[PDB]
C-alpha cells in the first residue's frame, strides 16, 4: 500500500502462465492496497518499432532522420506520439515497474523490446548527465518476471545455455540499471510448459508469496561481478 | 566468391552511418562476384510483432495460443504468413548472413528483434532436438556489424558498460549459435557520432576492407569463455 505498480506485460494469451503470473500479482498487489497499473501490450496492439511517426509535428532535421536526436527534442517539446508520452505517464507514477514475459531469443519478446526502445527516451529515462547510479528514474524499483522453455539446469555457467544471470545483462544492466532503477532479483519461473499440474501452481504460489515481502526487499548489486564472477 | 549474402538492415535513414555501412558491404560482396540480397526491414515495414496473425490455418490449439507450438504447426504445413516464408527463403539460400544495426538497449532494435523471433521458428532454424552445433541453419555463417553510441573505453571489462563481448552473448549464442550459424568475429564500429569525419571514413573503410577478405575467417569459439573469459 502508499504505492503504485506498473506491471508491463508481454503475452498473447491471457489463459498462459505468463497471464496467470500477471494475475496474480494483480491480486496480490491489489489486495495489498497498492495502485496497479497492467501494460498490456499485445491487446494494446503497441507499436514496436522506432520511427518518425514517434515525434508530432515538425523535425528537428527533416532532412537526415536521427531517432535518439528527434525523440530527446520532441520529449523536451512535449511533441511524442501519445502512446509513448501515455507509458512514460504509467512509469513516472509507478513505484515499481514488473516486466512479464516469457523468454524470446535470451532476451525479451520484440513488442517489449519496442516499449523499451521507444518509451525510455533520452531526458525521460535517461540523460548527460544522469545514467546507471543517476538514472533519471532512480528512486523507482524494477523487477524480470520471466519464463523459459529451458531448463534450471540448462541455465548453470557450464549448462548449454549459461548461467540464467548472462542474458540478464542487457535488461538488468544495460536497461534498467542504465535509467537509474534499483534491481530486485529476477524471478525466473523455468520450464513451465513440461512441468505437472501442481508444480506450475508451486511457482505461481512462490510468485504470489514473494510479492507478499516485496517492498521489504534488498535491490540485487547490478554489477558485472553479480552477473559474470562468483 | 561463388556464395550468397543476405544483409538483414535495420536503420530508419539511407545517409547514415549504418547506411553507409551497408552500402559498401553490397558494394564490395558485389564486387566480389557474389549474389547479394538486403532485406530494409523499415522500408519492409516488417511486422515485428509474434500473433496469431502469422498462422493462416487451422490453430492446432484454438483455445489457448501458444505461439511456439502454432508457428512450429504451421511451417510444418506451410501456413504461416508469407512475409515470415519470404525471409526463410532468403536465408535458406544465404551462405552468409549478416546483420547491420545500431545497438539498442545492448542489443538489436526491436524491429531487427522481431525478424528474429518469427523468422527464426522451430522447423526451420531449429528442432527440439537439433540446436547449437545441431541446429538447422549448420553450415551458414553469420555476422554481427554493429554501430554503438558508446566508446570502446566505455565497452571494456573496467569501463562503464562492461565489455562489448558481454551484451553480445544472447545474439551470437543464444541465437545465431542456437540455429546452428558458425558465427564470425562482430564488426563493431564505435561511436561513430562523435568521430570525424575523417574516423567515420576511416571506420567504413575498414569494414570495405576486412569484406575483403571475409571468405577466409574462421569462426569464433562462441563458447562462455570467449564472451566472459575466465
Ligand atoms: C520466438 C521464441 C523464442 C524463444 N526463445 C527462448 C529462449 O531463448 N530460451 C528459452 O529458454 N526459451 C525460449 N522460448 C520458449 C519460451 O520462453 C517459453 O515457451 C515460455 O516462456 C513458456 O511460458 P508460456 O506462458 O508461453 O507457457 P504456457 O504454455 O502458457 O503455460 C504452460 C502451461 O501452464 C498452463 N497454465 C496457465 N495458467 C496456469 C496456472 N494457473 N497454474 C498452473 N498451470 C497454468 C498453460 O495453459 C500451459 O499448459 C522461446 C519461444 C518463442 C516462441
Ligand atoms: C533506442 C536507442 C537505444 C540505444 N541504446 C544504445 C546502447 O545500448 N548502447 C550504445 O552504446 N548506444 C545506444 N544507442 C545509440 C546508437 O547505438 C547510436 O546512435 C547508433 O549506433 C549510431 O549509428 P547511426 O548510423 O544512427 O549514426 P549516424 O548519426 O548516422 O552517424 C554519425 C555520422 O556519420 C555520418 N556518416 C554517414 N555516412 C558516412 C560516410 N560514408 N563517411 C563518413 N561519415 C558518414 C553521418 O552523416 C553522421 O554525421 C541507442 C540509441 C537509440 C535511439
Ligand atoms: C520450445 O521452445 C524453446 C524451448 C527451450 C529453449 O531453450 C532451452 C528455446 C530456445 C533457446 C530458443 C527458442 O526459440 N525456443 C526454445
Ligand atoms: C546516444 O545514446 C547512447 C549513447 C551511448 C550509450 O552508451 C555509451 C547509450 C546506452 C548505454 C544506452 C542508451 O540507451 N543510449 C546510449
Ligand atoms: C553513457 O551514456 C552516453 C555515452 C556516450 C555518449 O556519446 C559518446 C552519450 C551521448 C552522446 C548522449 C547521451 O545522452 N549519453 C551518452
Ligand atoms: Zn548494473
Ligand atoms: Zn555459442
Amino acid at each position: 500500500a502508499g504505492k503504485k505498480v506498473l506491471i508491463v506485460y508481454a503475452h498473447q494469451e491471457p489463459k498462459s502462465f505468463n497471464g496467470s503470473l500477471k494475475n496474480v500479482a494483480v491480486d496480490e498487489l491489489s489486495r495489498q492496497g497498492c495502485t496497479v497499473t497492467v501494460s498490456d501490450l499485445y491487446a494494446m496492439n503497441f507499436e514496436p518499432r522506432a520511427t518518425d511517426k514517434d515525434i508530432t509535428g515538425t523535425l528537428s532535421n527533416p532532412e537526415v532522420f536521427n531517432y535518439g536526436v528527434e525523440t530527446h527534442e520532441a520529449y523536451k517539446q512535449r511533441s511524442l506520439a501519445s502512446d509513448i508520452t501515455d507509458e512514460q505517464k504509467k512509469v513516472r507514477e509507478a513505484d515499481l515497474v514488473i516486466f512479464q514475459f516469457p523468454l524470446y531469443w535470451f532476451s525479451v519478446p520484440a513488442i517489449l523490446k519496442g516499449w523499451m526502445d521507444r518509451v525510455l527516451c533520452q531526458g525521460f529515462a535517461f540523460d548527460i548527465p544522469g545514467f546507471y547510479d543517476s538514472g533519471l528514474l532512480q528512486g523507482k524499483l524494477a523487477l524480470l518476471s520471466v519464463t523459459t522453455g529451458g531448463t534450471a539446469e540448462m541455465y548453470t555457467k557450464t549448462g548449454v545455455n549459461g548461467d540464467s544471470r548472462y542474458f540478464l545483462w542487457p535488461l538488468q544492466h544495460g536497461t534498467l540499471h542504465f535509467c537509474g532503477f534499483k534491481v530486485l532479483a529476477p524471478q525466473i519461473s523455468f520450464a513451465p510448459e513440461i512441468a505437472s499440474e501442481e508444480e506450475r501452481k508451486g511457482m505461481v504460489a512462490a510468485w504470489s508469496q514473494r510479492l507478499q515481502t516485496i517492498w521489504k526487499e534488498e535491490p540485487i548489486p547490478c554489477t558485472a561481478h553479480w552477473h559474470f564472477g562468483q
